[PDB]
């Protein structure tokens, strides 16, 4: 418990550069801890005398070190961590680890490179967290963060690119980079247990979530595909759109200028290309594809549970768990009330980013407003200036998540949760309320408050002059915001991920900081950082949120996903396996925080959905003209149709502006313009009033969202009810053991 | 293991009335096993063959058995049952009984009459379980079905009424009698440590559950009285209801007759005291009752499982889960294909049974159409008519509910569950069904089904014309059917509850089947039988279903449930203490599928109670008159008012009836008639269609069902993520039992 002696065999050796045992070979090396004392203020002497007395312990409890000078710099001192099977057999008893036994699996210790280098490193780690040198102070994880162990780590077998010089030495490292995380094998199939037992069950559970996504994105995108192709097959019997198209119809509707000033009565000719895409778009092939996306989300749901249950009686991921160490920063630092107030005020910060950011999307209204006008008087302009604002808000967007991480950190660090999985948890709510704001605040108002509060052309509403939508409606504007930003985000990430490690192990090289051991080689590389895969996690969220979300809008973003998850794992994958130094290996039955994340998407997708196609989409208006107003009573045709529908549903206005300006006369010599609303024409009894037409509109809608928001409901309950969440073969499995044990 | 020595001590003893013990008084009495033998075709003696097997096998496994002959039936003989103190700890080993410890709790056996008789008594059964007889034969209880055991069960402590003659027995049955399970103690608290000491976790869970239930029910209640009230005192200032009864207004209005034939052309004058007490029901008030209980639903199931958790830390309720035995009557008779069809047959059974019950409804409705038009030629007619039909359903769904009960146990006897816990999840999910649609089907149509598809006078829609609503709404009507149907329900079943095991007792004691034993007392009582408290769970969920289901209608339905619970613990358990024969104690970590049921039942009542105040109630059109229909662009009055609404809501009707009969010619000589719909005056270019305030109306209603709904959903979301499903101080304790183990 005192410093007496320290650091057995300190001898420095580097001829072995591929060895992950000791200077006489006959044990391996279990972690290493990387220090240096050499080179003020008596800061070094005291560093100095807290380290001796923690290596004192540490050899006190059992384990043997053994630490060499590094062969670049001089002062650089490397520890080799190595664990005797009693004590490693001890440190598995006193935390239930389960072992192979005669393949059935059981408790601490079973009946048979007994223990695998991942559970190993494992074991020691506990160790080193537990042991104590000191008032009282715990363990490693306070000496890493005040600074007197640079490092600690576990190795890696090998060079991942070259095979181990060792032959008796398995190059899992090599083989996994292999076949796998590596695009030469970005076909294949992700070897599970392999990777689970090279990393650990976090990361192999992360991985295989990301699997099943992919191979439950494939289906998705299939039959996405194919609702497309059904609609891209029928565009050459788009009524309305051919109707829009024609110089005769369509090209005798003069629209009413949009903006106040400098800005044309135009014609409905000018929408005919936006028009024959957007057919494509709002037609029964989303809306089946939207029905059958409520469907595919609670299957998803229900068979990654089933999914979930194989691998834990397959990994055996539920271990005992023991009480979690209070993290460092929270213990040093140790009312009730105080700490309260010191939450709400961390709320506050956080719900005022929202609120910047939710500024951030009313200034990109702003400059829609302002650029529409140098756009006109400079590919219809509408279009232009959604395509540049989407463009702009996306990089708005990502400009604002890294300051965003950063802050998130910053924010968490000032608040204290004792533990890292309250840390981890409170940076979840946060980091996932942020991103959903920030990456759906823009396709939100798009769907359902872009052109819903106009007013007709007298007497039209302010902020100024709220964004008035397009005759064919706001989807085709939706659906490029979406693809802009999922595309984007996905290739911005994609590129970060891959250079970020990769460029900060460059100029690690370049600082100069021939033949190195295994060790160092390791040492110089990128740490993981104590998240992990947080990051992974919620940048996969973010994507199925946007596909569950917004898939009324078109039916590709399942396959956008889908590419963009065949692409995640060779990424994730390489960049873990080569740019990151190896975390210690952990035990994790599920994702987390996510699946509660996720289950709450699932939920807010159907409202979402059923929302988008009634308000944001023109198949409600366009179905009740067909079936209620090209008849006698409303109409003049003899059978239902949907011509004429174009000219029936457009509103006229008379130029008769409100003087509470008048600038239809300034900026035209036309006498009636027509406008996309539903309000009488000029003459009525109450003109410029909504009519029987909008409210029978409007009740369509809102019926649309009651049925199909109750339907989908109890098909997810009655799907939920009849999927059992474990699978007969897991059953079978389980009651083998239980009466074989 | 086989008959060589049965039933020591054999000697009959009556002396000792009051005693638990055995002759010579040493140990007591665990179990009473009733058999006869002395009275063909050689079943008597193969009965007696496997009886003194299974008897023989009883002693070699350490009970000490003693059999009496009555003193009443020299063929009956009762046999003691009692445990030695060596095999109460060897069988409380097999299976991990919590045990007082010092008053901390923990496994098989601690350090401290050791053994209540409860558990004592639970021990016993679970050794007549195992122990087999004999091809292999299991357990007492397949003994007790085949006939050869009359009757197996432990003792009560006395009788009830009069202390036990023995002084050191605590007559514990005898205090649950005085302070408890009697009117006289209508008032005081349970009991609940006490009742569970004498019963069982199972007994005492639900009696905790019915208290919480009574509690919760409370609040409910005084919330729902408080609002009540509030539109009692409003009374005076209902516009549309003095209106109504205004003869100035209210009685110039003609209403169109309601049957084809033999129906007057009738004043809304006598639709006057009706509007009066409907004012009450359908108010601001009741909508803000009704978000109330949305809330007050919420909050009763998390703090119900707030409780749950205490009351499983307190009672220990969580022990180990032994595998459950087979049911003798599915081992007797042992594809799975088969058993697959056999269930779908079941299940289009119980179906057919459902559309049994619809088509009762349907002849309800016709008897409504047959008897309005003999009510009027001979208190109005339609109300007098609605009333009846409420008593006449209400008998008949009495009347088929027992019915159902007999064929129900029928139909899962027919089906095979292999296990008692199948056998009641199957009969739970059959029962509860059936029971939801005998008790809501009437209240559903009328709330949802009846005048909503009547058609205007031209043109009536016929099946043969549908039920047409008052002008005031059917609010009304339904409030008196809830009201017929649970008040009805709660004093028929606690007449039944009270009257059946008690006349069952009193004709058993006319048969005469004077100082008798314990055993025998016991023996001559109405066993509870294997299934328990189903009934009891099952009546109060249909409660709480009557109660969360149509809450919109009345705010009595609380006070009213309030009422019936207060009586119903009292005779639930007078009728347990005194007219049942005691059962074993069972273990109850919560209510069984009635969670999940009331789950559910409190997902569909924000539905419910949405839909009731949108379409049932008439506050919707009488809102969006007052908002949108006074004023000057559709009305004259210059500020927003309710005055006029009778006169500008009813429609008007020439007399001009489709040839496609003209009954009004014949029953009147009037030309213009109002009736309760949107439609368009005579004259217009479109007469009789709906109009833009018909279209404004249902707008309004959806809305208001999607904004209701989605927010109401969203406040329960926020309170139960908000409240911690275990309480502060039950953690602390946990934390406490855990530190000190
Ligand atoms: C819960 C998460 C998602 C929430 C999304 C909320 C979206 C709300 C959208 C909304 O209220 O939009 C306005 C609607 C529909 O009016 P429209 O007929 O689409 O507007 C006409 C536009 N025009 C003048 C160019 C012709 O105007 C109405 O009359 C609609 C009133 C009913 C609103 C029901 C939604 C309430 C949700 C809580
Ligand atoms: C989920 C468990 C509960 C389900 C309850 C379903 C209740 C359906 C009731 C229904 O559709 O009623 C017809 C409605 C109401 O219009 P009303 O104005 O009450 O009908 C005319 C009545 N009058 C001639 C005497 C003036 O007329 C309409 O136009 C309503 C159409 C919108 C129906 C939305 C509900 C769909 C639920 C799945
Ligand atoms: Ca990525
Ligand atoms: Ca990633
Ligand atoms: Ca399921
Ligand atoms: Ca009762
Ligand atoms: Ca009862
Ligand atoms: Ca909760």
């Amino acid at each position: 418990n005192q410093q007496d002696f320290r650091t057995p065999e300190f001898e420095e050796f580097n001829g072995k550069p591929d060895s992950l045992f000791f200077t006489d070979g006959q044990r391996r090396i279990d972690f290493i801890l990387v220090y240096e004392d050499e080179s003020k203020k008596g800061t070094n002497e005291k560093q100095k005398r807290k380290r001796q007395a923690y290596e004192s312990n540490l050899i006190c409890h059992g384990l043997q070190l053994e630490a060499t000078r590094s062969v670049s710099d001089d002062k650089l001192v490397f520890v080799k961590v190595h664990a005797p099977w009693e004590v490693l057999c001890t440190y598995a008893e006193i935390m239930h680890i389960k072992l192979p036994l005669k393949f059935e699996k059981s408790r601490m210790n079973d009946f048979y490179s007994f223990f695998n280098p991942a559970t190993r490193s494992r074991i020691v780690y506990f160790i080193l967290s537990r042991v104590k040198y000191q008032v009282n102070k715990f363990g490693i994880n306070r000496l890493v963060s005040s600074g007197i162990y640079k490092a600690a780590f576990p190795l890696h077998d090998c060079r991942f690119n070259y095979e181990s010089e060792d032959i008796s030495c398995p190059s899992e490292r090599y083989l996994l980079y292999r076949e796998w995380a590596h695009p030469r094998s970005i076909y294949k199939k992700q070897p599970l247990d392999l990777i689970r037992k090279y990393y650990g069950e976090k990361i192999g559970i992360y991985f295989a979530w990301l699997g099943y996504y992919t191979q439950m994105l494939l289906l998705a995108a299939v039959v996405g595909v194919a609702c497309f192709l059904y609609g891209y097959l029928d565009q050459d019997n788009c009524t309305w759109s051919k109707e829009v198209c024609d110089p005769d119809i369509g090209g005798q509707i003069l629209m009413c200028p949009q903006c106040d000033r400098l800005c044309p009565f135009w014609r409905l000719n000018i929408t005919c290309e936006s028009s024959k895409k957007l057919c494509i778009f709002d037609s029964f092939g989303t809306l089946i594809f939207a029905v059958f996306m409520g469907v595919w989300v609670t299957l998803f749901l229900e068979f990654w549970k089933r999914r979930q249950a194989e691998l834990e009686y397959e990994w055996d991921t539920v271990e005992l768990q023991q009480e979690e160490q209070a993290r460092p920063e929270y213990e040093a630092q140790c009312t009730t009330c105080g700490k309260c107030i010191r939450v709400t005020l961390c709320a506050s910060a956080v719900f005022f980013w929202i609120l910047l950011i939710i500024a951030s999307v009313i200034g990109i209204i702003v400059y829609r407003l302002s650029v529409f006008i140098v756009f006109s008087t400079t590919l219809t302009p509408q279009m232009a200036t959604s395509i540049t604002a989407s463009i702009i808000s996306f990089i708005i967007i990502m400009i604002l998540n890294t300051i965003y991480e950063k802050v998130a950190i910053m924010i968490t660090n000032f608040e204290l949760p004792r533990t890292q999985t309250d840390y981890e948890n409170s940076l979840t709510m946060k980091m996932f309320l942020f991103q959903f704001v920030a990456y759906y605040s823009s396709c939100f108002y798009i769907a359902f408050f872009k052109g819903k509060f106009v007013g007709y052309p007298g007497d039209p509403v302010y902020l100024y002059r709220s964004e008035e939508c397009d005759p064919g409606g706001c989807l085709l504007e939706l659906t490029t915001q979406l693809t802009i930003i999922m595309g984007g985000k996905a290739i911005w990430n994609n590129i970060q991920e891959v250079l970020l490690p990769w460029v900060m192990n460059l100029i690690g090289r370049y600082k100069r900081v021939k033949i190195t051991p295994r060790w160092e080689q390791d040492y110089h590389l990128q740490p993981m950082g104590k998240l992990g895969l947080f990051y992974e996690y919620l940048e996969m969220i973010i994507q199925f949120g946007f596909v569950t979300l917004f898939v009324a809008s078109f039916p590709l973003a399942p396959l956008l996903a889908l590419v963009n998850n065949i692409l995640e794992i060779r990424v994730d994958a390489w960049k873990l396996t080569t740019q990151f130094r190896r975390m210690v290996p952990e035990k994790a039955q599920d994702i987390g925080a996510w699946q509660p994340i996720m289950q709450g998407i699932a939920i807010l997708a159907v409202v979402t959905n059923a929302m988008i196609i009634a308000f944001t989409s023109d198949m409600i208006p366009r179905l009740v003209y067909y079936w209620s107003f090209s008849i006698p009573p409303y109409g003049d045709h003899t059978y239902y149709t949907m011509d004429g529908y174009i000219n029936n549903t457009l509103s006229v206005f008379n130029i008769t502006d409100f003087k509470n300006e008048n600038p239809y006369i300034g900026l035209g010599n036309y006498t009636l313009c027509r406008y996309r609303d539903f309000r009488n024409p000029p003459g009525h009894p109450q003109e410029y009033k909504h009519n029987i037409y909008y409210w029978h509109v409007i009740a369509a809608k809102l019926a649309f969202i009651i049925v199909m928001e109750h339907i989908i409901y109890s098909v997810k309950f009655f799907i939920s009810y009849a999927i059992p969440d474990v699978s007969k073969i897991t059953k079978s499995k389980i009651k083998r053991e239980k009466y074989l044990t």
